Parts: structure tokens; sequence; C-alpha cells
């Protein structure tokens, strides 16, 4: 088990399907249409994982046939956050499948994120943020890697999606084929709005270093690291 | 001699003083406050180089004192523009230094750039572009590196300026450290505004890739490459 809800209200339901394929009937969306996930474990295998985003029955490329998410209650998320509330980091080693009403998704974990061979599938953008969202009153304001020093980590065998990727750490280590739309990575001690506008920032007290290597397959790709006096290193 | 004016209208003064520092004398800006100068050969050598958009007399940090330059009327130029009009080549391995006013400059030359070592001083904005400059009836329209597959090249000993940077062309091979303000870079066969919006591109018969190993300091990097199919090597 990859994907480990946590036991709260926020903890949607997952279940292996044969394959080892995870499938996450993600829980209601809030009035801004974000489905708000809390999870103990955020992983994905090579057999993927997908997110239950569905208004009616259908196949999906990764698990087959699924019926529809019924906690959607007709209207499904425009965003599915998705939130480690533990203390354990995340790996990503297959694809994280949409199913049904395409969506924007964020993974938040402030213990760090790996994705190897990892990719997003009908998802409009995907956000890795090793930080944590901030709520004021329920509602979703922005995300923070403020006091961290952790690692965003991209392996050899790269990360594909064809839609927008977002990538917010402390510092990212990438070592792999990138293929995005656009790929936006934001680095240092930040505050971001919902829309990863940095809002504010620290000074690390220790250099906060970023390396790219290998490539990055797409149109537009911006890099903005505000640790001043930390590098971006090619 | 480095800095070979042209023979025309737009080839300014160019002289060398003690050291092999060489001062231009740009030529008198027009009406939008660029001054449009003209080369056979623009190469800076690490003695550097002087561009005097001075309107009063003073101390150059490359070439000690200097007059101003009495070519600009009594107003500096806002652009100084460096198109190279034949078929050579241009190397940078010292800091070209705007004396005077601060200002933008812009070197074009479609046979290709190299910047190993060289800087830019109180230039706000400095552009390097291996392409053409376009002009309608004596204006500037902007840029173009259409119909060319020739390289910008930054070397082991990198680029540095305090000011924004620009990077123009077909394909770019960056092997040192650039450290700048921003760093803006722009590949593929494209035109380009004034202000290096992309307006137009083509599609490369063959693979236009570009490769950017070491390092930059800079807390905003973009890199746009519209060559489909191509990447971005890191």
């Amino acid at each position: 088990n990859g994907i480990v809800p946590d036991a709260g209200h926020q903890g949607p339901d997952v279940s292996a399907v044969n394959g080892g394929t995870q499938v996450i009937n993600i829980v209601t969306p809030n009035n801004e249409g974000i489905s708000h996930n809390q999870y103990q474990d955020f992983n994905v295998g090579k057999p993927g994982a997908v997110f239950n985003n569905a208004l009616e029955a259908g196949q999906s490329q990764l698990a087959g046939h699924l019926n529809a998410n019924s906690n959607l209650n007709g209207q499904a998320a425009s965003l599915i956050l998705n939130e480690v509330v533990s203390r354990n980091p995340s790996f990503l080693l297959g694809q994280s499948e949409v199913f049904g009403i395409a969506a924007e998704s964020v993974l938040s974990n402030p213990n760090g994120i790996t994705c190897d061979g990892c990719g997003f599938i009908n998802t409009s953008r995907s956000s890795l943020v090793v930080g944590n969202p901030l709520f004021e009153n329920g509602q979703l304001k922005g995300y923070s890697t403020l006091n961290n020093t952790n690692l965003l980590s991209l392996g050899k065998n790269g990360l594909n999606t064809t839609g927008l990727l977002d990538l917010i750490a402390p510092r990212i280590d990438s070592r792999g084929k990138i293929t995005a739309a656009e790929i936006s990575a934001f680095t240092g001690q930040n505050t971001f709005s919902q829309h990863f506008d940095i809002l504010s920032s620290q000074k690390p007290v220790s250099a906060l270093d970023s390396y790219f290597f290998g490539s990055m397959q797409s149109g537009r790709i911006r890099i903005i690291n505000t640790a001043e006096g930390s590098g971006v290193k090619l």
C-alpha cells in the first residue's frame, strides 16, 4: 500500500485493484472546488494510481473499468490537493491518472518528494510541493516552504506530463528528462499564493543549492530561486 | 583591432588606448534613442571595450579618463545597437563598459557569438543575438533568427553582469557560470519584437539542440525553445 489515507475526515477511500494499481475515491470537493485529501503515506508504484474524479462510469487507463465517484455530489473537483500529514517522504515511481473530469493536482509533502519515472495523465496542471498548504478557516490560501531544507528529487527515469508542471521546494535535484507543456521551478524558502506567486522569502542559514542534470523537453521553462547566495547548477 | 567599424554612415569611431582597450564613440542616436552602430568586426579582448555614452568627461573603469561623446548632440543613447554586417563571427573575452549614462546594449551577429569570460558594466540590459535586427524605413522593429542554425556559445569562464541578460540564438551552448540579475534565453528560429516577444517561429529542418552546463547565478531564469522536437539539455 503506497497510498495510505489519514484516518480523519479528509482521508479518501483507497483500494487496490488487480495489478497493484491504487484507486483513490477522492473526498467531496468544497465550495472552491478543491478536493482536500490527507494521507499518512503517499507513494505511487509502477502499477500507478487513479484518482476518481468521474461523474459517470467509464474506462480508466490504469485501472480498467471504474464506477463514478459518488463523493462528488454531482460536481467534479477543480483541484485535487493531496496533503501528506505525517513525517513520511513520498516516492512516485509510476503514473498518476485523473479519471473522469480533467483537474489540477498538487502533492504537498514537507518531508520530501522523489519522482523517478513518474507521470501525470488527464491533469491540466501538476504541482509537487516540498512544503505545506496554508489554510485560513478552511480556505486554501497558498503554500509554504518556509523553515524547510528538504529536497524535491527527480530521478534518472524522469517525469512526464502533457500538462503544466510546477516544482516547488527548498531545493531541487533533477537527474532525468522532464517532459511537460511548461515547467516552473521555484526554489528556496518561500510563501506562495494558490497560483504560486511568491509572496515572501527567507534567506536560508546555509546554502540551498539546486541541481538540474539531464534535460527538459518543454517550450517554456522558468526557474526562480529566492535563496540569496545559492545557485542553480547545470 | 577586435572591433572594426563599417566604412558607412553607421560606423562609429573606434580607437585603441594604451593597454589595448578599445574606445567606441558610438554614433548619434536617432529619435527613438537608438545608437545604431555597424561593424565589419566586433570582438572584445581581455583589455575590454568602452562605449562612450557620456555627456560630460569623466573616469571610465576600463579606459581611464575620457571626454564626452560629442556625437550625442546632448542626448545619450537609450539603446546601443551593435550590428555586425559582415560574415565574421564575434568573440567576447573581456568586459564591455558603457561609459556615462547607463543604457541597454544589443550585439547582433548572425554568424555566431562566443562569450568566454565576457561581461557588461553599467548596462541595464545586455542582449546577445545570433541573428539580425529588423528595420522598416529606418525604424527598429525587432530581431530575427529565421533561416539560421548558428550558435551562441558561452565558454567555461562564463558571463557576468549586474543587469538583465538576454541570450537569443538558433541554439545555445553554455559551459560556464552565467551571472545576471535575470537571464532570458530564447532559442530556435524566431522573429522577435524590440522587447524579444516571440512573434513567429519556423520549425528547423534538422534538430536545433541547446546545451546548458555549468551554472546560473540569477534569481530569475527563463528558457523558451520554439524548435518543436528539439530539447534543452542540462
